[PDB]
């Protein structure tokens, strides 16, 4: 399948069996997908919400985080793990509030510039919240793309990140970007899993080349030996 065929599938199931309704995608701004996006990336949606009410309620803006003790928040993480998200999260609030204004900026290269923020976190951010027109490319949809595509080889390796990043801008459509790139992840995540992914329940499971020769298991490649 073409690139326009995974996309409006891809749109299709979303409208239908996609996940709409968590605090993070109602009344979205940078400011409040981006806190999703740091703590979601190492942490599962269900641990997360409580955390995610807990600092929207107590950092009602990104000023507010910004100006609080990092020991506060560091306490208020407590339980979510990997702390270096936590103290690059208080540096990047601070990093807004001191560069641009204490509003969230709204541009690729301010939104990557900050601490802890990634080329496909900023991507997240912009495109969720904004609906600009960026990819997305972290490990639940590097794996979609890769076993869809017959992507072998090791993501770690830059010739074949290029290859996915290539992919991702390829299947991203400018329109519906904000549930396209929700789509991917929610795909991801709940479908297409590091083992015995749920092909049946996938709207690429009639293009995808993994699914074709029940090979999900070669993509994406991991590291030597
Ligand atoms: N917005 C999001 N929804 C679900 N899983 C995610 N993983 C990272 N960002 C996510
Ligand atoms: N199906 C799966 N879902 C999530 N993590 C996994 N690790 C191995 N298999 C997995
Ligand atoms: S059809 Fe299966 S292997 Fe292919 S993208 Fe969907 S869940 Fe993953």
């Amino acid at each position: 399948m073409q690139a326009s065929q995974f996309s409006a599938q891809v749109l299709d199931w979303y409208d239908k069996y996609g996940r709409k309704t968590l605090p993070w995608q109602i009344d979205k701004t940078p400011y409040k997908v981006w806190l999703s996006e740091v703590m979601l990336q190492q942490t599962q949606v269900a641990t997360v919400i409580p955390y995610f009410e807990r600092f929207m309620a107590r950092f009602p803006t990104v000023t507010d985080l910004a100006n609080a003790p990092l020991d506060e928040v560091l306490h208020l993480w407590t339980g979510l793990g990997y702390y270096a998200r936590a103290r690059n999260l208080h540096k990047a609030a601070q990093q807004v509030a001191t560069l641009h204004g204490g509003k969230f900026p709204e541009t690729f290269e301010e939104v990557a510039a900050l601490p802890g923020v990634g080329r496909s976190t900023a991507g997240a951010i912009l495109s969720l919240s904004l609906g600009k027109h960026f990819p997305i490319l972290n490990g639940n949809v590097k794996r979609v793309l890769a076993r869809c595509y017959a992507v072998s080889g090791w993501p770690g390796k830059k010739e074949v990140e290029n290859k996915l990043w290539s992919l991702s801008e390829q299947v991203t459509p400018a329109v519906g970007v904000e549930r396209f790139n929700q789509a991917m992840m929610d795909l991801g995540a709940m479908i297409c899993t590091r083992s015995k992914p749920k092909c049946s329940l996938c709207p690429l499971q009639n293009g995808c080349i993994a699914a074709a020769n029940n090979s999900w298991a070669l993509y994406p490649g991991k590291k030597p030996k």
